[PDB]
């Protein structure tokens, strides 16, 4: 027998038409679900091409899942087809990771469908906060490492659009519309905020303040988008304990950019919160 | 061999209390001042490194000047050293260019300090149309490649701050005070369109989109910023259009980056429209 039990599955997604490629380490019922960030590539997941994810979590006690694609997707069900990149389906990930791949893996490697942790960096950490808004017993823990927490608020909407199209060409308005489309508002972790106070929702936030420290990412870019969306992490936060939030942790440490090595060094940190959580 | 050797000079700035390096190549009596981007250097202008700009203007009529140094001084005179990173004097860019260096150039070459062009890019584009609003005799012409067009509106102080931070460290209140001190305004492209229409300055304003041709830039940060300020380069042609503006030449053509090869192309495009204005 092999070391540390890491699979690449292939999960058929009715709802795309196609198989969704999936990396897993199975290590318990409850798992921790692993989010790319806006670049995801069709080879592999951002966290097992950039951290030790795996060996960290290896014998914790809980699987650890990381899908496989999405770039640009935001995690969600969009309204059609990509417009002007040639896509020829349409992304259907909210339907893929609250109904297909949990049953999938329940069905194929003992996973439960209910009591699992959906961690997510940029792109994907409001993509994790949304799944947990709207589906509490599959996700009763939510990590959003960097995310962008209002998109449906002023330039936003406009800023998303413009990174969306930068990376493989992606058409916002495809996805959820023009800004004023109730789709917007629905997929906001700062407008959902209610859904997750009353769940109680176990959150947990991170955001750096965009300066580098000895773990690394020291470029510009890294630089400018940890500081751009910290400002809203922060209005988050306040909100959320106004709307009477009770169940969350928030770090925003006086060093991090956005950049995997911090996104790492956060994945450790909540281990054994989640271990907890899930696991009791 | 009108104007070679191309030459470095050493200009003093007693209003900086220190030399100035000049990279020059003679040629006329008029000249294209060529100002650098956020990340100038202390070695040599970015035009000078990334094209071959002063081969393109050899033999033109027009000398060609390259300030060198500055990075993210917006060439403009700050209220004091920049509050975070050690500077230990004031910039005073503004001064230089309008005063100190064409008297300087005047005496020992003969350029005339009126009757001359301002080109600027990304951080300089708004700092060559500024130049031209208020030293109208100095710069009859001023082009704007990428620049940022509004500073004083919306997010964009904030965006500001951000990246003149994440380029050496500099401190954009240091600049122009706190974002409700007149210097915002003052030196704001879109907020001084009047001037610009009074004078009937030549305004060449350029924008991509976002979308790399052949010609390279290929990357998600230059993408990313062509497409975010090509928003404010429609307004402003809107609003000079507007205005009554009708000496201006403003291109938006279905591709190009935040990158040298593009900033290059409209260069070499705007040179026989210079020499037109300039000496004929």
């Amino acid at each position: 027998r092999p070391g540390l039990p890491v699979e690449y599955l292939q999960v058929p997604s009715a709802s795309m038409g196609r198989d969704i490629k999936v990396q897993f380490q199975g290590g318990g019922p409850h798992a921790v679900y692993l989010l790319d960030g806006l670049r995801a590539q069709d080879d592999y997941n951002g966290w097992d091409i950039n951290t030790p994810a795996f060996e960290e979590y290896y014998q914790s006690g809980l699987s650890v899942i990381m899908p496989v694609g999405g770039q640009s997707s935001f995690y969600t069900d969009w309204y059609q087809p990509s417009q002007s990149n040639g896509q020829n389906y349409t992304y259907k990930w909210e339907t893929f990771l609250t109904r297909e791949m949990p049953a999938w893996l329940q069905a194929n490697k003992g996973v439960s469908p209910t009591g699992n942790a959906a961690v997510g960096l940029s792109m994907s950490g409001g993509s994790a906060l949304i799944l947990a808004a709207y589906y509490p017993q599959q996700f009763p823990y939510a990590a959003s490492l960097s995310g962008f927490l209002n998109p449906s608020e002023s330039w936003w909407p406009t800023l998303i659009g413009l990174a969306m199209n930068d990376s493989g060409g992606y058409n916002a308005n495809s996805m959820w519309g023009p800004s004023s489309d109730p789709a917007w508002k629905r997929n906001d972790p700062m407008v959902q905020i209610p859904r997750l106070v009353a769940n109680n929702t176990r959150i947990w936030v991170y955001c750096g303040n965009g300066t580098p420290s000895d773990l690394g990412g020291d470029n510009i870019p890294a630089k400018f988008l940890e500081g751009l969306t910290l400002r809203t992490n922060q209005t988050f936060r306040d909100t959320y304990a106004a709307d009477g939030g009770r169940n969350g942790v928030f770090n925003f440490p006086p060093n991090g950019t956005h950049s995997w090595p911090y996104w790492n060094e956060q994945l450790v940190a909540m281990k054994a919160d989640i271990q907890h959580v899930l696991n009791g």
